[PDB]
C-alpha cells in the first residue's frame, strides 16, 4: 500500500550540429536550470514527467523525488563539461533518492554533446546501474529526437510526443507512467522495434497527410494491439548516426508483432513524401500589392538553432525598397549596448549582425536614428514570458530593424510594439521565425513568404550521418 | 579677492569612431566633482591650476566646478553631455556672484543633437553671470572654432604648441586678458579667418614653428592681444570643422583682420609640408630581422579589431606569429565554453563598427584561457578582462573581454605566448614601447586597409583641401 516511489528529472536540447554557438551551464540556466525544488507551478514541455507526477502525488498514489530540470534553446553540441555535469548531478540525486519504484525522465533524443553521440542513453544506462533492473526506467521525448537501438534498450519504455506543434507533453507522460507502473507491477512485458525509414523528413500533424497517421497510430494505442507508438519525425541538423525518421512500437511480449506493425506506419511515412533562390523571393515579395506582408526568414530562425543575427533579407529589403517595414529580433549584444550608449534620437552609424559565424553573413552597416529603447521586452509564448532583454529599434530609410541582447525568435507583433513600432500598418514585417510567430500575428498578414537562405552555396558538410537517407541520396534497398 | 569660477567639460570628438561617449567614458578619464581635482595638472584643466597658483598669490578666489573630460571616441550623448553641462551651469548659479567664469574646454566635442556643445555652454554661462563679467575658455588647437563660439566669450586662448605642453601657461595668458577686461583696460575686438583647408603639423616642426614664433612675438610686443592657429580635427563632420586663425586686437577690429589674414594666408601655404597596406605588406614579408595597425589604435578611439593585419599575416604565412589584443568578447564567450586546447572554427574581428572591416572566419585550435588578465601602465594596472588564445597556422591570437592597447609583450605571455620567439609581432601607436623597448629590430607601422572607404562627411563645409580643390 506504500504510495509508488517515483524519481523524475528532466535534461535536453535540440542541438544543431552546425550551430557555431555553444550550449553550456550559461545556457540551461537562460531557458530552464532548476534545481530540487525550483521547478515553477505551471507546466513545461521539457518537464511532462515531473508535472503528471506531482498530480498522482496530490491524488496521494506517489512520492516524488524531484531532481534538476534543465534545457536549453536550440544550439550547437552541449560542452562535455556541461552535459558531464548535469549528468552526475541527476544521477547523484537518484542515488541519494534510493530506494525508488520508477524512474521517468524527461529527455529530448536529439542533444548531441562534445565527446557523446549518444547522451541519453548514457543517462538512462548510468541510471540502470544504479536502480538495478527491477526497476521502471522511462523516459518521454521529442519526436525531432534520435533514436538508436542503443537508446531503446537503455530503457524499459519510450513515449515521444504524438503531436507538432507540442501539444501534448503532460498526456504522453501520464501514458509513460501508466506503463512504468504497469512494467513494475509485473502486468506487461514490453517488446519493442525500431524502424529506420532511411529518410529525415518533417511534417505538421494537424495537416493530412500526416494527420491521419498520428490518429490511427492513437486507435492502435486505443484497440490494444500495441502499448505504445511513436512517429520519430528527426533532425536533420544533428550530425550524428542516430539521426533520422523512425518508427518505434511496443508490443505486450510479441516481438514479431512489433515489427510488423512498426513496418506498416513507416513505409506510410515514407509514402508521405510530399529549387527555390533568395533573389525570386524578394522579387516575389517586391511584386506583393497586399499589406501587411509577413516575410519569415527560416534560415535565420534561432528556433531551429540559427543565431538570429543574418542580415540579407534587412539588407535586401533596404536595397529593392521594401518599405515602409519591420525586422526582428535580431540579435547583436553589442549593438544593442552601442545603441543604448548613444541614446534614444541618436542619428549614428551601428554595425548590426553578422557577427557570430559564416551563416550570419556580412554585417550591415545602418545610418539610422535610435526611435526606440526598452529594458526587459519579453514576449508571450504559451503563457510563459521569455525575454528578449534590452532591446534596440533604429530607424533606415523605412526599415525599423529591432535588435536584441538575448537571442530568440519573434513570437507576435508586441516585442516590435514594445519599441513603438506597429506593424499592422507596415508593408512588409520581416520575423526572425519559422511557425511560432503565428502564434501572436494571427489574422494580420495579408500574405506570407518564406524566404529562402542567403547561403544556398554553402552546403552543410556532414561527417557522421547514415547513408543512404532522404533526401541527400537515393535509397534502392529495404530488406537490408 | 577677485572671484573666479573654473570648471572643465571637453572631448575630442571623432564622427568616425563606433564607441559613443556617455557618463562612463568621462568616469574612466575625469569625472572630478567640485572638491576633487587633485595635486597634479592636466591638460584639460589649465584654467582651474592657474587659478589655484593665482589664489595662493592671494588675488583670487577659485569657485572649483565638475572637471569633465573623456577620450578619444564617437559622439557624447545627449543625456551625458546635458547633465554635464547644466551640473557646472548650476555651480556657477550656486556661486554668484563672481567675477571671472574661466572654462577649460576641449573645442571639438560633437554631441548627438549638438554641434556647438562649447558656444552652448559659453551662451548658457552668459546667461547667468551678465555681459559684465568675464568669460572666457581655453581650448586645444585641434579645435572647431565657429564665429558663435567667438561671438559666445570675451576671450578664447588655444594651446599653441602640439604636442601639447603649454596648458598651463595659456590659462595664466587667458586669465590675465579677462581679468582686465574685467578692470576695462582692454575691449577686445576679434577676427576669424577661414583657411578653407583642415591640416596640421608639428609646432616642432618647419614652417609651424616659425608661424608660432611669429605669433608669439605679436603678443609680446603689444600688437595682438591674443593669437590662436586653430590646425582643426578633420574627424568632425560638423560645419564648423577646420584649420582656422583667431587674432584679438584692443578695440581695433579692422587690425584684426589684417594680421588673422596674414598668419592665415601663411599657415594656407605650408598646406604642401602636410601609404599602402600593400605596400607596407611587402616591407615586412622580409623576415630579415628575426622579430602596429596604428589604424586601429584603441587608444585613439579605433575598435581595436580590423583584423585586415591578421588576415594577410595568414596570407603571407607570415608565422610564426603573434596578433596583439583583439576586442571580441564574444569570441571569449564561446573560446572559453569550448575549454583549452580546443581545435573550433571562431569568427573573430570585423564586429564593432564600419573601420572593423571583413570579419576573420578561422577553426584555430584556442590555446590560451585567462579570467581577469591586466598590464602596467604607470602605476596603472588596466584590465584585460576575461581574454582567450586561439592558434591557427603558426599565428596566436589574443581575444579580450575588454578593449585595451598593448602595454607590454607580458599580456602575450599570459597566453602561453614568448613575442621574441615568433619571427613577427601590437594593438597600439606608440604606447606599446612602455613594455616593448626594441625587443624588435624593424618596426613597419600598417596603413589602413580602409583607405579604400571614405568617409561620408555629412555636416562638413564645402570646398575645403585635402577633401575638394578651393578657389
Ligand atoms: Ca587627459
Ligand atoms: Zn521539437
Ligand atoms: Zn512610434
Ligand atoms: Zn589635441
Amino acid at each position: 500500500g506504500r504510495r509508488l516511489r517515483v524519481f523524475v528529472a528532466t535534461l535536453g536540447t535540440e542541438t544543431n550540429s552546425f550551430s557555431p554557438l555553444p550550449t553550456g551551464l550559461d545556457a540551461f540556466r537562460a531557458t530552464m536550470l532548476w534545481r530540487p525544488g525550483e521547478h515553477p507551478d505551471f507546466a513545461t514541455e521539457a518537464t511532462g514527467p515531473l508535472w503528471a507526477a506531482r498530480e498522482r502525488a496530490r491524488e496521494g498514489r506517489y512520492e516524488v523525488i524531484e531532481g534538476t530540470c534543465a534545457f536549453a534553446m536550440p544550439g550547437g553540441p552541449v560542452s562535455a563539461q556541461a552535459y558531464q555535469l548535469l549528468r552526475d548531478e541527476i544521477l547523484d540525486q537518484l542515488r541519494r533518492a534510493m530506494p525508488v519504484d520508477i524512474v521517468a525522465f524527461g529527455l529530448h533524443g536529439a542533444m548531441l554533446a562534445f565527446g557523446e553521440d549518444e547522451c541519453e542513453a548514457d543517462l538512462l544506462e548510468r541510471a540502470r546501474a544504479i536502480v538495478g533492473p527491477d526497476v521502471a526506467l522511462g523516459a518521454e521525448l521529442d519526436l525531432h529526437a534520435h533514436l538508436s537501438q542503443r537508446l531503446v534498450r537503455a530503457a524499459d519504455v519510450l513515449v515521444a510526443f504524438k503531436y507538432y506543434p507540442h501539444i501534448d507533453y503532460v498526456e504522453r507522460a501520464r501514458d509513460l507512467l501508466d506503463l512504468l507502473e504497469r512494467i513494475r507491477a509485473g502486468e506487461i512485458m514490453p517488446t519493442s522495434s525500431l524502424f529506420n525509414c532511411q529518410m529525415v523528413a518533417g511534417l505538421a500533424t494537424q495537416s493530412s497527410p500526416m494527420k491521419e497517421l498520428v490518429a490511427d497510430l492513437f486507435e492502435f494505442e486505443r484497440r490494444g494491439e500495441v502499448l505504445s507508438g511513436s512517429l520519430i519525425q528527426g533532425f536533420r541538423a544533428g550530425d550524428v548516426a542516430r539521426m533520422g525518421s523512425k518508427v518505434l512500437i511496443y508490443t505486450n511480449n510479441d516481438q514479431p508483432a512489433a515489427a510488423s506493425i512498426a513496418q506498416d506506419f513507416g513505409r506510410r511515412y515514407q509514402a508521405m513524401a510530399s529549387e527555390r533562390s533568395f533573389a525570386a523571393d524578394i522579387e516575389l515579395a517586391k511584386a506583393a500589392t497586399a499589406y501587411p506582408v509577413i516575410l519569415v526568414d527560416s534560415s535565420d530562425n534561432p528556433g531551429g538553432g540559427a543565431s538570429g543575427d543574418n542580415m540579407a533579407l534587412a539588407r535586401a529589403m533596404l536595397d529593392n525598397d521594401l518599405v515602409p517595414s519591420c525586422i526582428g529580433p535580431i540579435w547583436d549584444p553589442l549593438a544593442v549596448q552601442l545603441g543604448f550608449e548613444a541614446g534614444l534620437g541618436a542619428d549614428f552609424s551601428l554595425r548590426v549582425g553578422g557577427k557570430v559565424g559564416e551563416a550570419s553573413g556580412l554585417p550591415l552597416d545602418v545610418r539610422g536614428k535610435i526611435t526606440g529603447l526598452a529594458e526587459n521586452v519579453t514576449q508571450n509564448l504559451q503563457g510563459s514570458r521569455p525575454p528578449l532583454g534590452r532591446v534596440v529599434c533604429i530607424s533606415t530609410a523605412g526599415l525599423d530593424i529591432i535588435v536584441s541582447e538575448i537571442r530568440d525568435q519573434c513570437y507576435g507583433p508586441d516585442m516590435f510594439r514594445a519599441l513603438g513600432v506597429e506593424p499592422a500598418n507596415k508593408r512588409y514585417v520581416a520575423v526572425k521565425s519559422s511557425e511560432q510567430w503565428r502564434i501572436g500575428f494571427g489574422d494580420m498578414g495579408r500574405s506570407v513568404i518564406y524566404v529562402a537562405s542567403s547561403q544556398q552555396s554553402s552546403i552543410r558538410h556532414y561527417h557522421k550521418r547514415s547513408r543512404p537517407m532522404w533526401p541527400f541520396e537515393p535509397v534502392l534497398e529495404h530488406h537490408h
